[PDB]
């Protein structure tokens, strides 16, 4: 409750921290979802980006 960990969130503040784009991280991941994966998100960013 206090203390939920929303790993949804973290997926993109991760990301967004490595020097990527929030319009960028936040678009794949709008598109992805969860089923997403550490792999797909960077090839995303690799074709995409």
């Amino acid at each position: 409750g206090p203390h939920m960990t929303s790993e949804l969130q973290m997926k993109v503040d991760f990301f967004r921290k490595l020097g990527y784009s929030s319009s960028e991280i936040h678009s794949v991941l709008q598109k992805l979802g969860v089923q997403a994966d550490t792999n797909t998100v960077l090839g995303e960013l690799v074709k995409h980006g």
